[PDB]
């Protein structure tokens, strides 16, 4: 009997044994189908489960990537190409990958990754997500899934043929596949931890809300993403207009009264033409096709679920990086924050950037933003004015929403663990002033430093082991801390509703603070909303 | 020849040799007259110089205190009685005191004290201002003066018989006495340092502006007071109304069209009746009779003098205490901050106090104050909400105005030295939660801890020696620092226009910071004014 052949509920599949960069071996099944290819009449619609197959399906090749724009702003710059699809683009992209340790466990914990990329880009096949180190160093089953992105995943028109949230229904079906099958690979289907970063963390958090996902997993890890972020959802009314704008841009009928004509034309267009025409006039951290409240995956806004306690009762581990904003500013204000060493921002340039980065608020609100994000020890310092741009974008779009989500989870009696990730890799290829950007922790979570052919220092290898241990301790037990307190593994205290402690994740540190950034988060969540109310005569 | 007999430009006077509390001996001349008694028809009017006398005037008794209200709110509480007059009250109060070291110097530096008390109270004769320790420990001539306070010193009606600023003309006349006479006591009249606290510091700063005082002294020390403070001046129009309200309250004619009738009745009233009827409906840190812009002592507001550079070019030493607000809140919100141990403030009480303590600003401004003065780590903490009250009163009325004055001076090329005084005496009789209040540094500046009948620790005696040494070094040279760097005398760096360094004055500390409190001061001086303008349709 061949242990690399596995009989799934739809047929048999064949995997392959491979090496970790770690020296240990793992078994691997790449490209398991979990839905019918969502092509032809099935475009924009919810996935159908996969049809049974006879024989043994060879699942040994990384699957196709879902159709998406390719980023060429910086050419072959490694900081950018690491996030571009590394497998062929196709609408036939609904696949799962499974990676098991050796020897195969019986009832191991299962860590299921959901990638980010602003709901219009990303793929489970990226080298930075390679599953082998995490599985073999921590003895967990590691799973990843594809889901449709961009208008192909999130077109909404309020009609049955464009119902919204297709990409979320994709993730739900993959979750169902895992519960029905992961025990055949040595995983315990009652010990599934979802983890994701960015739009993948939003996705995870939406599974903490949906009644369709409630019983499909055990706990959740959310890296730099929360469902209260202003980019995480779009109203149904605005989604309908963006879809019609897309129909216009590609030459289709676009009348609000005959939505049948628009969907049918859109189903005939080339998929690359669709994703390449989504980009109208949108501000920073505004993505055109994202989740909506549809009635079935969600039937109320996340903030209404949070206010009422209608969310899954379980532990969560979540956090932010210190420079969440720069990445998006680098791609949005391409004249101001050039990708070069030694960039600084003048006070006059800062005052203009504030208007460009918060284009919807009135003058009085802009003044408050300026006051809140000025270094009053040295108001004109050109480093301070550059950093202030990162902090106002990162606080509003990322950090403060993570805080809000963790706070409501803790108030309802759930164990919460909060981190602030502060480590900058020695080999970071971005300019020195960018600090610790959005996404930097992913390399350490997946154990890339344990690949000796990359350039990581010995200390960074140790740091990556610590982080994989915290993450997988959390997946296995609900608590990232080990049993015997260690000098290498500082105590990570709970994030309580009143205390709001967080652990700083970095090389030479075990600092525990509160928040992070409680005062700036109160500015966005409490002060600025009431000032906008008072001044909207 | 009798060294205690001195021939002043108006006659001979006889002093007396006495011991400082430490046992060192000083020569002393108490109660030297420098003006005609401002009585009868001379009430409210500028002082006339004193008439010559034949003989030897014995100047050995502490002089009368100017008429003022006596504070009985807390009975015999020593924290309050230390500020009440300790000599008989009289309108005949225009006197100077001189205290010289032994042996007598030839050309010593002269430190000239101007007392505070909100321009309605105070006297040079208070035991806490006793001059003997400072003169004898530091080898300086110490001079103090009386000046008229309250309506007797600052009544203004815009007529020649109530022209305003009588108390300021009193101080100026005393300055002219010191320049004409102090060399006969061993002082160098080209080495007069003015120093003052609170309203005495405002007074000092106004001598830095007035053309009448410009050549009368060399440099200035300003403890917790600045001419840009909101209580430091009153408009001419509002002063006129307050004078007319006082005339009504005591039964006098009060018609804006016949001011002669109002002044003449006021001149016939008992002086105690006048000072006891000044207190209408005024908010915290609002004092009824204070300096005005008169045309002769000042002919433009202090902020216009500062903006244009029209002020004396010289060194200044200035600073603030950590709890500037509490003293005034204790006397204003007598139900909320009872003078007991263990006082705290609830969030609901804090929100009400913000309105009572800033009664002139609109809804949007109060919101901003609340946001600026909330501890967002723990918004409802009853200690944090009490401390927030001190800080918002202290920032607006004291600390931020000292910062503004020191900043202007430094921008114009003058050497500035800034302190933050943080020492709470072991024997402080106020409740523990009051911290380091307004006025606390005065005991140490005058060397009270060196009095062996009092209860100060040895550490406090050393601290007082240090503070006297800085103050007198500054008077002697313009620099508080000694020549040989010491372990007991940390470096006190200049407060430059862009560095804004300050030295923390405390027991076991030499911390150097910036500001202090630059962010909160920017809130009051920059953000809140532009928010008030935007929201007053
Ligand atoms: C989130 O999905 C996101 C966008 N880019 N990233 C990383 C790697 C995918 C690189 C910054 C995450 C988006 F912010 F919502
Ligand atoms: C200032 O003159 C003042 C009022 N009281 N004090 C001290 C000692 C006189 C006691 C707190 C100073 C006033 F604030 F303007
Ligand atoms: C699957 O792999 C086996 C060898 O392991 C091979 O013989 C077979 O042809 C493969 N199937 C397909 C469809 O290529
Ligand atoms: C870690 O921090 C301590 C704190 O002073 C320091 O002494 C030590 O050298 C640091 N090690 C580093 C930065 O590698
Ligand atoms: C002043 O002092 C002397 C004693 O030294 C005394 O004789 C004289 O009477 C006193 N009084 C006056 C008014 O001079
Ligand atoms: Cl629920």
């Amino acid at each position: 009997n061949d242990p690399l052949v596995v009989n799934t509920d739809k047929g048999r599949i064949r995997g392959i044994t491979v090496d970790a960069p770690s020296g240990k071996k793992v078994d691997v099944w790449l490209g398991i189908p979990y839905a019918q290819p969502p092509v032809g009449p099935l475009r924009f619609r919810h996935p159908r489960p996969a049809e049974k197959w006879t024989g043994v399906l060879n699942t040994t090749t990384p699957p196709n990537s879902c159709v998406q724009i390719v980023d060429t702003v910086f050419g072959d710059f490694p900081g950018a190409t690491m996030w571009n699809p590394n497998t062929p683009l196709s609408e036939d992209c609904l696949y799962i990958n499974v990676v098991a340790p050796r020897p195969r466990p019986k009832n191991a914990a299962v860590m299921l990754w959901i990638f980010g990329g602003s709901f219009y880009s990303g793929t489970a096949t990226l080298d930075v997500y390679d599953h082998r180190a995490l599985a073999s160093e921590e003895n967990v089953i590691v799973v990843s899934l594809q889901y449709r992105v961009a208008s192909l995943g999130f077109l909404f028109l309020g009609t049955p043929e464009a119902p919204g949230n297709a990409g979320l229904f994709d993730q739900n079906l993959a979750l169902r596949w895992v519960r029905d099958n992961i025990h055949r690979f040595g995983g315990d289907p009652s010990r599934v931890t979802l983890f994701g970063e960015s739009a993948g963390a939003v996705s995870v958090s939406l599974h903490l809300l949906s009644a369709l996902s409630r019983d499909l997993f055990q706990r959740a890890i959310l890296q730099s993403g929360s469902p209260t972020a202003p980019w995480a959802l779009v109203s149904r009314e605005e989604a309908t207009l963006r879809a019609l704008r897309l129909a216009e841009a590609v030459g289709c009928p676009h009348e609000p009264s005959k939505l049948s004509d628009a969907v049918e034309c859109l189903r005939g267009k080339d998929p690359h033409v669709l994703v390449n025409n989504e980009w109208g006039t949108l501000g920073i951290c505004e993505f055109p096709f994202v989740p909506v409240v549809d009635g079935a995956f969600l039937d109320e806004t996340p903030q209404r679920s949070l206010a009422s306690g209608r969310f899954k009762k379980t532990e969560i581990l979540t956090g932010s990086n210190t420079e969440e904003g720069y990445y998006f500013i680098i791609y949005y204000l391409t004249e101001l924050l050039r990708k070069e060493e030694g960039v600084t921002v003048t006070r006059e340039e800062f005052l203009q950037a504030v208007r460009e980065l918060n284009p919807y608020v009135n003058g009085a609100a802009r003044q408050a933003i300026v006051f809140e994000y000025t270094d009053w020890t040295e108001p004109d310092n050109p480093n301070s004015n550059r950093d202030a741009l990162d902090k106002m974008v990162g606080d509003y779009h990322f950090t403060c929403n993570v805080n809000e989500f963790a706070q409501r989870y803790a108030e309802e009696g759930n164990n919460v663990y909060m981190y602030l990730y502060t480590h900058r890799s020695k080999g970071n290829p971005w300019p020195r002033w960018t600090g610790v950007m959005h996404g930097d922790e992913i390399n350490y979570v997946f154990g890339e430093p344990l690949n000796p052919t990359l350039g990581y220092t010995e200390d960074e290898k140790d740091f990556s082991r610590k982080i994989m241990r915290y993450w997988s301790n959390f997946a296995k037990t609900g608590n990232p801390n080990p049993n015997t307190a260690s000098s290498e593994f500082p105590e990570w205290p709970k994030h309580t509703a009143h205390g709001r402690h967080y652990l700083e994740l970095g090389l030479n540190t075990s600092f525990v603070g509160r928040g992070p950034r409680l005062r700036q988060c109160a500015f966005w969540k409490k002060y600025l909303p009431q000032l906008v109310a008072a001044t909207s005569n």
